[PDB]
């Protein structure tokens, strides 16, 4: 026994290895009622219904499951700037949901899905290239929501994993079918609610009221007697990938530092995949049609500041805190999304772990809602309307919407069994995914902006960047290392050099082909789909000058400053704490109470 702390321990190969926290009835109930349970409340809250909600409506729609899981396990590497990593994409979304509301008004006030714009601008060749973008998108965000819940609900309540994998996605489409196409403006605010309850509650019971870490000065002395030089991680003692020892790659090897260099390839990697998810992804654009910027446009800054809270706090809470606690936390098991679960159980047990599928769980419903409704529509609006029924009255639009859903929701069910046979995890998707569809990010933004693209260099960069830059990701992998497997594959180097060459090459090789021979195009057909702009280019000017500049503080200023500063010392990692813990509260205060007033 190394640590006085830790001797129940002890050598455990993982943290989850039977003897489950609760019975696999409440998991089957978890998984099973919670779709109808919000379905009905959803009808109720309608029934009684007959810049704060805006900035409400705005976080529910950006938490996802990997908000939550995946921030955790880049805390639990590389210590202190995994947290800050993850939360810094967040002024980008913000600056490009304004934009793109904005100039959607401006050139396609009455369009539903982003694929019929391309059809628009360009011919039809092009429409189909770019409609298995879109639904490639769809299948891999879809497809890691349904992994976590999976493995977090199997590791909790003890539920098959199989069974799980088929059976979460039904509740998501009961959900669905009833209330909540948008439903109203009230479910985004009690979404809003319980994610930052919870959030509240686990940043506070860490730092102030944990008996086994109640302190900020705890945390510090227990973080860096884990990466002693006199530690010994031999077999008896430690196991491969642990989390003992000095830290490879930081400076000093220490968990408190912001000179990282895995953290800031993970940076690096997270800014090209959330560039990724705001064009290619239809549900965005499906949120971008319907909004109002010309009068609510202040908003979004309001709700992108609280929701940077969210990765920032409970990353910062619930992933340095596992490490302090000394828990046998594997590298597969972190990797998986079991990071969070493992600190609620060790602080909290039989009452953190509800509270955690509870959080867990509304966003995963809330996310998945939205990835149906994507689907739906693209399959009603850019398939069957366009190519196999032209002419359709409302009462057989409603028919093929409903039944989309259905099909959508049966096919990733045996998409998600399939994956969770194979042994895919999420963190490896959230990696891939700039990997494979980042080729295809510069050529929507040269059409929503740029007037000089054309067709044909939009198909020839999006169908080459993906090409070259899979073909440069598996042989990175195999030259680096024996061999090409899920292990090897799903490294910073490998993954940074395939999403960098997927997504320089496609806005390259659509640059050149345009300068050649442009296209002129004053978006005339465009705004034909089936004063005011003096108020827009206000709303413009607004978002474009304050956006970039928190932009620029939170992204370059504020890392910057932080390098002086080497090993953080008791005083510095106060300030850090305390820093996650105001903004963390003010974020819930002003989201929770000022809707109201
Ligand atoms: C704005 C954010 C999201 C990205 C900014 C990009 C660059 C400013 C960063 C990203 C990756 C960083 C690199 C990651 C790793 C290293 C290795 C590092 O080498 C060492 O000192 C380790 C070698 C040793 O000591 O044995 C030198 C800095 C460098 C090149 C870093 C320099 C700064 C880089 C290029
Ligand atoms: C084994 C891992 C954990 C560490 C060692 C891997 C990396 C340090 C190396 C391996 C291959 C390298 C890459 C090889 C090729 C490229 C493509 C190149 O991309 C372009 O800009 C292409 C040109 C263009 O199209 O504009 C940029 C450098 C990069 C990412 C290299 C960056 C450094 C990488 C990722
Ligand atoms: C645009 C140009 C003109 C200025 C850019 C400013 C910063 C990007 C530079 C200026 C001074 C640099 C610092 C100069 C010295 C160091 C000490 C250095 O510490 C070590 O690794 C040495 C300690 C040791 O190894 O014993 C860490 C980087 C840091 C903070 C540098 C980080 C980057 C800084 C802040
Ligand atoms: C002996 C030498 C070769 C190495 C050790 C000296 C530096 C590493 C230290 C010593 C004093 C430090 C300075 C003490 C006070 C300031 C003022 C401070 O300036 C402000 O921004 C003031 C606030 C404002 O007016 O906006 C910025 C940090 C700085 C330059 C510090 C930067 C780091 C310095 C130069
Ligand atoms: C002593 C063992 C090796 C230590 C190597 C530390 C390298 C840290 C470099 C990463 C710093 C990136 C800062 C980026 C800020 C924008
Ligand atoms: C062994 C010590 C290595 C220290 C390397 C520090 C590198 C810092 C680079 C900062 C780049 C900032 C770009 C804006």
């Amino acid at each position: 026994p190394p640590f006085d702390f830790s001797t129940k321990y002890y050598r455990q190969s993982s943290f989850f290895g039977g003897t489950t926290v609760l019975d696999q009835g409440v998991g089957y109930a978890v998984i099973l009622g919670f779709g109808a349970f919000f379905a009905v409340f959803t009808s109720f809250l309608v029934w009684l219904e007959k810049t704060g909600l805006i900035a409400s409506v705005i976080v529910s729609q950006w938490t996802w499951a990997a908000t939550i899981l995946q921030s955790s396990n880049v805390a639990w590497q590389y210590g202190v700037s995994g947290p800050f990593w993850y939360a810094s994409g967040a002024t980008i979304q913000v600056l490009l949901f304004g934009v793109m509301a904005i100039e959607i008004k401006r050139k396609a006030p009455n369009a539903h899905t982003v694929c019929e714009i391309v059809k628009a601008r360009w011919g039809t060749a092009t429409h189909i290239v770019f409609l298995v973008f879109c639904l490639a998108t769809n299948v891999v965000v879809t497809a890691m929501l349904l992994l976590g819940g999976s493995a977090v609900v199997n590791a909790l309540t003890g539920v098959n994993l199989y069974a799980a994998s088929f059976l979460i996605p039904l509740g998501v489409v009961v959900y669905t079918l009833a209330g909540g196409l948008k439903a109203t403006f009230l479910a985004s605010y009690v979404h809003s609610v319980i994610v930052h309850v919870a959030l509240v509650v686990f940043v506070f019971l860490v730092y102030t009221s944990s008996k086994e870490l109640g302190s900020p000065s705890v945390v510090y002395d227990r973080l860096k007697d884990m990466v002693a030089k006199s530690r010994s991680c031999t077999e008896p003692l430690s196991h491969h990938g642990q989390a003992c020892g000095p830290v490879d790659g930081n400076f000093r090897g220490s968990y408190l530092t912001m000179l990282s260099s895995g953290g800031a390839v993970f940076g690096l990697i997270n800014i090209v995949g959330n560039f990724g998810t705001v064009f290619v992804d239809n549900g965005y654009w499906v949120s971008a049609i319907a909004a109002r910027p010309s009068s609510t446009h202040k908003g979004y800054l309001l709700g992108g500041l609280v929701w940077f809270a969210v990765p920032f706090s409970l990353a910062t809470s619930l992933g340095l805190g596992a490490l302090a606690l000394d828990l046998p936390i594997s590298k597969d098991e972190a990797d998986r999304g079991l990071v969070p679960p493992a600190t609620a159980i060790a602080l909290m047990g039989k009452s953190g772990s509800l509270l955690l599928l509870t959080m867990l769980f509304m966003a995963v419903t809330s996310a998945g809602s939205s990835e149906l409704i994507a689907v739906s529509s693209l399959f009603t609006y850019d398939i069957y309307r366009t190519y196999i029924n032209p002419r359709a009255t409302g009462r057989q639009i409603l028919k093929i919407s409903r039944c989309a859903v259905l099909g959508f929701g049966c096919f990733m069910g045996i998409l998600a069994v399939v994956l969770n046979k194979a042994g895919v995890s999420l963190g490896w998707m959230y990696l891939a995914m700039g990997v494979l569809i980042g080729s295809a990010v510069i050529p929507i933004a040269f059409m929503l902006l740029w007037s000089k693209a054309n067709a044909f260099g939009a198909i020839l960069g999006a169908t080459s960047g993906c090409v070259f830059g899979i073909i440069t990701w598996l042989t990175t992998a195999k030259t680096q290392y024996g061999r090409v497997d899920l292990d090897s594959t799903g490294k910073n180097g490998p993954m940074l050099a395939g999403n960098l060459v997927a997504i320089l090459t496609g806005g390259l090789i659509h640059a050149v082909c345009s300068l050649v021979r442009p296209q002129n195009y004053d978006w005339s057909t465009t705004r034909e789909i089936k004063l005011r702009e003096e108020k827009l280019r206000r709303a413009k000017a607004w978002i474009v000058k304050w956006g970039l500049v928190f932009t620029i503080l939170i992204v370059v200023i504020w890392p910057v400053l932080s390098l002086p500063a080497r090993v953080f010392s008791r005083g510095y990692f106060w300030f850090w704490a305390i820093v996650a813990i105001a903004w963390g509260t003010i974020g819930s205060i002003v989201i929770i109470g000022l809707p109201l007033v």
